[PDB]
DNA sequence: GCGATCAGCT
């Protein structure tokens, strides 16, 4: 996993805030997922913050909003500079101890992973580097990003720091964002139009990224999505108008430690079994990554798992095909995996990455 | 009381 430092610009720390990252001249957070926030509220970092008043955290506006909602991260309130998407911004890295100054230009590119998720393009004195954070990009997407180009061709990129979550030909293809939404939309419509007592439970992990499913179900079916908390989105109207804490809805994305046991007993996580004394009829839909081999005999994105239970294709991360297309196109001198998954090794990931780089 | 680690479990 990515220890926070790119070889070319070692005095900035991205998505890791512990150990050698405690000396960073500047911090960046690609997105508000716990995996990418290790050390970010360590007591030793809060202290260092009060000593070095020049050290800041840079992220997207959305990421800043989502981070400053959690009470454990309020000590950052005044030490976070949001940068707008697709907006080259010069940052003055200064060393406290030595007086050394360095200038670096950063561009945030949308990563398609969760609200506020960015890639960081860095341009300075030691080449051009791309840190992808976590990303999901359809085939061709890199070729349509203007700020990855100069004079209509791709920039000379020394190094790519790449989300390799599915970097194996096993995960050749994953159904697209649109096919995944469409499959869920139709299952949900087919159920909740049967009677006002037919309800769906969207069984989603407790992390940002399912918002676009809730948004699109809500738009297309005129029904707000029940959640536990929506206060993180209070200054974000384009998600918030699709959610509600009012349990009187046919679409639930509420959560509870015993939600499975609740489901066995025809109870929604927020605790209701009934409306006007009439029992609800619940189906559970569980977003779950599905993938297809190169032989393109793809199957339904909806998979029925029992009497009242479904899995639906959904992915936060690029397939193997999308990784290869993205890296192939950028043709950097170097590509470095942000993760080595449990099923593979640095050697096999590098065997995949090396042929897509220069020469 | 809190943090960091992990079994266990979604
Ligand atoms: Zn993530
Ligand atoms: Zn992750
Ligand atoms: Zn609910």
């Amino acid at each position: 996993s990515f220890e926070g430092q790119m070889a070319e610009y070692p005095t900035i720390s991205i998505d890791r805030f512990d150990r050698e990252n405690l000396r960073a001249r500047a911090y960046f957070l690609s997105h508000c997922h716990k995996d990418h926030m290790k050390g970010l509220r360590a007591p030793t970092l809060k202290r260092r913050l009060e000593c070095s008043l020049k050290v800041y955290l840079y992220c997207s506006p959305v990421t800043k909003e989502l981070l400053l909602t959690s009470p454990k991260y309020r000590f950052w309130k005044k030490r976070i500079i949001s940068i707008e998407i697709e907006t080259p911004t010069q940052i003055s890295l200064v060393d406290e101890a030595s007086g050394e100054k360095e200038e670096i230009v950063v561009t945030l590119l949308p990563a398609g992973h969760c609200p506020g998720s960015v890639m960081f393009l860095f341009q300075g004195n030691n080449g051009t580097v791309l840190y992808t954070g976590d990303f999901r990009l359809a085939q061709g997407e890199a070729a349509r990003m203007e700020l990855l180009h100069s004079g209509g061709r791709v920039k000379d990129i020394q190094s790519v720091y790449l989300d390799t979550t599915f970097c194996d030909p096993r995960f050749y293809q994953i159904p697209s964002r649109e096919e995944c939404l469409s499959g869920v939309l139709e299952l949900v419509r087919s159920w909740i139009t049967r009677s006002p007592y037919h309800v769906v439970w969207l069984n989603c992990k407790a992390a940002y990224g399912y918002e676009y499913l809730f948004t699109n179900l809500s738009e297309e079916l005129g029904v707000q999505v029940h959640v536990n908390k929506l206060d993180m989105f209070r200054n974000m109207p384009e998600i918030l108008h699709h959610l509600t804490t009012d349990r009187n809805t046919q679409i639930h994305a509420c959560r509870h430690p015993k939600a499975e046991e609740y489901f066995q007993w025809s109870k929604l996580p927020c605790g209701i079994t009934s409306r006007n004394r009439i029992p609800l009829h619940i189906i559970s839909i569980k977003p779950s990554t599905m993938w297809f081999g190169e032989r393109s005999r793809k199957t339904n994105v909806i998979v029925r798992t029992g009497e009242s239970s479904y899995r639906a294709c959904f992915s936060f991360h690029s397939s193997y095909s999308e990784i290869k297309d993205f890296l192939s196109y950028l043709c950097p001198v170097n590509a470095y995996p942000n993760v080595i998954p449990v099923g593979t090794t640095m050697d096999k990931v590098v065997e995949i990455l090396k042929p897509l780089c220069r020469s």
